[PDB]
């Protein structure tokens, strides 16, 4: 039952959310980043300065070598490992054990994070973007094929001298109605690689950015629990920042802040949330000319570091709806029906004049790549 999966996620602000897993026999306990933006189950499997524990294949009686290496250079860094399979469970998840592919990371650069408290990544996206190629079955595919767990999972990410601690829930194989209020609205998964969606309109304090919607999805828009910020294509970013600056003009900030590098501080409970506007993303609906909107507050896009960082930033690889977006909502990754549902989260942070919202329908191609 889903009650035992509630609060099964933990994290530090800006360093992702992780779920506890065990790998091998006897079971080796590891904290694993829940990542909808990649498709490899990849776990530290050798000593590293930021790892205080790692996967030791030699200690597992059930480990099987696939006799194949994997090398994954990526923009910000890289990881490299060796492929194999082993038994995998999620203690506070479905009561099942599955044989899954595991990339045992032997070498990496700027991949692991100092103090994050996770030792690997659970890529929940689709085979198309798996490394080295799409023949390496992702964890969730193996889980569904090997067990009777329904082809669906949902994420409630709650957020918040030491980085603030965050919590949330990953409900595997269904939807926990206690985790949200109001209605669930669904946007189609445009293609099964990333969790790609289409944004058809963007509003800052009710004011339409009035861009050709192709810009919003140039060259794609994805939902990514493995990204902290709301990331926007350059032209949309600039337009968004312009509008946000204007709405909050009363107070004045350094452009280092708007560039998401500098933090700004008020002291304990004086933060002027009301001076910052709400942001609405309209997502394509299940019905052609129909859309719905998710609206987030400054409490979501200014993330605590008294002090905050502007968690909206520029992207050259399309829109990324990261934690900043997801923390307002209960997000259903309905793989079986090729759609992503959004509803107001029971845990989303807000005040007594505003609240995050999911609302539809609104009547309204925008697909780019
Ligand atoms: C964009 N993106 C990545 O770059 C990657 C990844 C996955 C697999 N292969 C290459 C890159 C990743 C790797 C490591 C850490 C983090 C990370 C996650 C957080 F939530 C916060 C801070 C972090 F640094 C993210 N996952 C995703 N979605």
């Amino acid at each position: 039952s889903f009650v035992e999966m509630v609060d099964n996620l933990r994290g530090k602000s800006g360093q992702g959310y992780y779920v506890e897993m065990t790998v091998g026999s006897p079971p080796q306990t590891l904290n694993i980043l829940v990542d909808t933006g990649s498709s490899n189950f990849a776990v530290g499997a050798a000593p590293h300065p930021f790892l205080h524990r790692y996967y030791q294949r030699q200690l597992s009686s059930t480990y099987r070598d696939l006799r194949k290496g994997v090398y994954v250079p990526y923009t910000q860094g890289k990881w490299e490992g060796e492929l194999g399979t082993d038994l995998v469970s999620i203690p506070h998840g479905p009561n099942v054990t599955v044989r899954a592919n595991i990339a045992a990371i032997t070498e990496s650069d700027k991949f692991f994070i100092n103090g994050s408290n996770w030792e690997g990544i659970l890529g929940l996206a689709y085979a198309e973007i798996a490394r080295p190629d799409d023949s390496l079955e992702p964890f969730f595919d193996s889980l569904v094929k090997q067990t009777h767990v329904p082809n669906l999972f949902s994420l409630q990410l709650c957020g918040a001298e030491v980085l603030a601690s965050v919590g949330g829930s990953m409900i595997i194989g269904g939807i926990d109605h206690s985790l949200y209020t109001g209605s669930l609205w669904y946007t189609p998964i445009r293609r099964e690689w990333y969790y790609e969606v289409i944004i058809v309109r963007v509003e800052i304090n009710g004011q339409d950015l009035k861009m050709d919607c192709k810009e919003y999805n140039y060259d794609k828009s994805i939902v990514d629990s493995g990204t902290t910020n709301l990331r926007l294509p350059k032209k949309v970013f600039e337009a968004a920042v312009k509008s946000i600056k204007a709405a909050s003009s009363t107070e004045k900030f350094p452009d280092g802040f708007w560039l998401g590098e500098q933090l700004v501080c008020w002291q304990a409970g004086t933060t002027p949330w009301n001076i910052f506007p709400v942001i609405s993303l309209y997502l394509m609906g299940e019905v052609t000319n129909q859309s719905f909107r998710i609206t987030i507050l400054p409490q979501q896009y200014l993330r605590p570091v008294d002090c905050y960082k502007f968690a909206i930033s520029q992207s050259s690889t399309g829109t990324v709806m990261g934690a900043v977006i997801m923390e307002g909502f209960y997000v259903v990754f309905d793989r079986a029906r090729k759609r992503i549902g959004f509803a107001v989260s029971a845990c989303h942070v807000h005040d007594e004049f505003r609240t995050a919202a999911v609302e539809g329908p609104f009547v309204t191609d925008c697909g780019y790549n």
